[PDB]
């Protein structure tokens, strides 16, 4: 299934996924496509903050759900 997920510099990033999918495995797409390190990403869906070791089926996430992906700076 296609899944959504959206920057903070508002730019929308269309996945194909599985519902066994891993977040892990989806923030590693994420770093396939846009460079960035999975240590350095943080995946929100209706307000809750997806853990590495659970599926997107946990999380009842359905085709063309959005998610949000948030930027973490060690430095500033």
């Amino acid at each position: 299934m296609q899944i959504f997920v959206k920057t903070l510099t508002g730019k929308t990033i269309t996945l194909e996924v599985e519902p066994s999918d891993t977040i892990e495995n989806v923030k590693a797409k994420i770093q396939d496509k846009e460079g960035i390190p999975p240590d350095q990403q943080r995946l929100i869906f209706a307000g809750k903050q997806l853990e590495d070791g659970r599926t997107l089926s946990d999380y009842n996430i359905q085709k063309e759900s959005t998610l949000h992906l948030v930027l973490r700076l060690r430095g500033g």
